[PDB]
């Protein structure tokens, strides 16, 4: 709010955005896909993501969309967070803020879909996983999204609904957070005290490892969302390893589902220590594609 807004460096013609398809359709507003001319200095037509308000809003909402928008001008740039690209601020139109688009959408259905199309890793012929999922891959994903979220709480920015759902994927396997029951990604501080702290965050990111290694899975599955859901949680209940997992990945999902927030790792500590389990795993691969 307090934050500016340098329309000479972002603002960008209504008349030069041509609005698609609906991707998707919120409380408060709705995402549409479209191409935009003149975007960037290099390409001609950028397909992008527009965030607009949905007819009919309250003028707080649209104020909302500002603050978010001024938010991500706070932030800055960084390849793992939705790259805001421009923004139609001024009068003569509706409101609208303007990102990157990624064809592959959110992380938690692509996963889902290549439940037939993974292998630990790949040997020769490896052509015969062309395109598939591999440890690796789900791997640098947690590498990337941490690596964001180390890049988000170093400007004092918490997420407060991290979660696969709201992991976008581009080309070349690169993810981005961005922010479109919740209780399933909330910490049990969070649940019974409202209170959203960065520590919050690492316990949803550990919600988000098992939703990655477990393809895409629905936390939490078969449990209902009632007093006993929170309850156990609180007592210490936690989810069991997801089927794609491995044996360190696991225990830093225990490790970042602790009870104590200050006991949890931080995101830089998980940067830190993700980069090696990446590292290990790529080792562990030569050995095996060399011998077989
Ligand atoms: C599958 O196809 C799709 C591809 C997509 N590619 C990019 C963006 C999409 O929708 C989005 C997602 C997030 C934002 C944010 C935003 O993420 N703001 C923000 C960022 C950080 C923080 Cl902390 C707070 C707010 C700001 C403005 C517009 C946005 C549009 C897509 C939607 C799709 O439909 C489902």
């Amino acid at each position: 709010e307090r934050l500016p807004y340098d329309a000479s460096k972002w603002e960008f013609p209504r008349d030069r955005l041509k609005l698609g398809k609906p991707l998707g359709r919120g409380a408060f507003g709705q995402v549409i896909e479209a191409d935009a001319f003149g975007i960037d200095k290099t390409a001609t037509c950028r397909t992008v993501a527009v965030k607009m308000l949905k007819e009919g809003a309250t003028h707080s909402e649209h104020r909302a969309l500002m603050s978010e928008l001024k938010i991500l001008i706070h932030i800055g740039h960084h390849l793992n967070v939705v790259n805001l690209l421009g923004a139609c601020t001024k009068p003569g139109g509706p409101l609208m803020v303007i990102t990157e688009f990624c064809k592959f959408g959110n992380l938690s259905t692509y996963l889902r879909s290549k439940r037939n199309e993974f292998v630990p890793y790949k040997v020769a012929p490896e052509d015969l996983y062309k395109d598939f999922l591999t440890l690796e891959h789900l791997i640098c994903y947690s590498f990337q999204v941490a690596k964001g979220m180390e890049f988000l709480a170093s400007r004092k920015c918490i997420h407060r609904d991290l979660a696969a759902r709201n992991i976008l994927l581009s080309e070349k396997n690169v993810v981005k957070i961005c922010d479109f029951l919740p209780l399933k990604w909330m910490a049990p501080e969070t649940i019974f005290d409202r209170v959203y702290t960065i520590q919050s965050d690492v316990w949803s990111f550990g919600v988000l490892l098992w939703e990655i290694f477990s393809l895409g899975a629905s936390p939490y599955p078969g449990v209902k969302i009632d007093e006993e859901f929170c309850r156990r949680l609180k007592e210490g209940t936690r989810m069991r390893a997801p089927d794609y997992t491995t044996p360190e990945m696991y225990q830093t999902m225990l490790d970042c589902w602790h009870g104590e927030p200050s006991q949890r790792p931080t995101f830089s500590e998980l940067v830190e220590h993700l980069g090696n389990l990446l590292q290990a795993n790529a080792q562990q691969d030569r050995h095996h594609h060399h011998h077989h």
